[PDB]
């Protein structure tokens, strides 16, 4: 998965209070995974637009309120490994280009952020909420299929 | 505002059913105003990034949902206007650069799609809900600066 069960765990838990259910954390990775998969596509595609054959942070399709939830996962002091994402991403096809440095260190930070922003949105959807269910998941993902 | 009266309640409706009046429409105008000159705004810093003293689609951080919610809006047959966003736009700073053809006519198109998603993000928060009220808006605010 993107980062260790504990790791995902943590997060939900600093970020909104939230226990999830084992029987959904596959899930929840695949589908931030798959997210994170299309930030490096469309990263890939303006890197070629720009005529570059490398992607840089500029590249990924980060909008202001998501740079913000970026920097909010930032100051929780948490630090993910790359590893465990590269292999995430590796299940799905290889991009073309290679990504500068300054991408690849970003990568577990953005799964962070990710994550982060995936439980405020449990949050907001249901504001007194601690143990989301599949159900909460499913209306979670429509959410963010909506703008990410 | 972003558009008509008339068009923001058809794009409500299409989109998730929803009913809205006067104190919506203003604030949700500019709401969705500031999201949008955000994105130009980040479209800028891209713009320069890449040597171009021009703003072009590509520099504009839109992630594939957003692209796919955009995608939803042109398929409901709601033509906007450009000046109506360009006008809301100058209550704003102005940008250094200016934006490509290609880019003014995506605006309107851009201002739809957040109003689409805006509606359906309250639709989430309560699939029973009818008119949004100011409850809603503050959370399907809140939804969307963790992701625009
Ligand atoms: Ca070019
Ligand atoms: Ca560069």
């Amino acid at each position: 998965m993107l980062m260790k069960v504990a790791e995902f765990e943590r997060l939900f838990r600093q970020a909104a209070g939230l226990d999830v259910d084992k029987n959904d954390l596959k899930r929840v990775s695949d589908f931030l995974r798959n997210k994170l998969y299309d930030l490096l596509a469309v990263a890939e595609r303006n890197a070629k637009y720009n005529g570059r054959d490398l992607i840089f942070e500029p590249d990924l399709p980060i909008a202001k309120g998501l740079q913000e939830t970026l920097q909010e996962f930032r100051r929780m002091d948490t630090a993910l490994e790359l590893k465990p994402v590269l292999d995430a991403l590796a299940a799905l096809p290889p991009l073309d280009l290679e990504v500068a440095e300054d991408v690849r260190n970003l990568l577990p930070e953005l799964a962070g952020a990710l994550v982060v922003a995936y439980a405020r949105v449990l949050k907001e959807l249901d504001p007194a909420l601690k143990n989301p269910q599949t159900e909460h998941h499913e209306r979670a993902e429509r959410v963010f299929n909506l703008l990410l």
